[PDB]
């Protein structure tokens, strides 16, 4: 599914992701914006590593979710990587949710870091009412 602006704002606020370890929903919108362009079915590969990215948050294979064929990775969310697949959001925020609960919070992305931070993020939630 690929989201609409505000419809992925609301979404992510009856989640509970306003202000979630003190993250705004504007933070997290312009991560998903960077990181997938609002498409819960985007994928990446990683050569490099044999990792996958997947989903709306581009949550990686090495780390969080079990895909079976990344080799010598862990799966700190407890969740099958097509969990992270699904037009329903809930199961990745609740992984994303597990990610920033690590020291780095929010910079665990560096995409959010390039692109998100201290930047002006106001024009992701203007106008959708939460």
């Amino acid at each position: 599914k690929v989201f609409e602006r505000c419809e992925l704002a609301r979404t992510l606020k009856r989640l509970g992701m306003d202000g979630y370890r003190g993250i705004s929903l504007a933070n997290w919108m312009c991560l998903a914006k960077w990181e997938s362009g609002y498409n819960t079915r985007a994928t990446n590969y990683n050569a490099g590593d044999r990792s996958t990215d997947y989903g709306i948050f581009q949550i990686n294979s090495r780390y969080w979710c079990n895909d079976g064929k990344t080799p010598g990775a862990v799966n700190a969310c407890h969740l099958s990587c097509s969990a992270l697949l699904q037009d329903n959001i809930a199961d990745a925020v609740a992984c994303a949710k597990r990610v920033v609960r690590d020291p780095q919070g929010i910079r665990a992305w560096d995409a959010w870091r390039n692109r998100c931070q201290n930047r002006d993020v106001r024009q992701y939630v203007q106008g959708c009412g939460v």
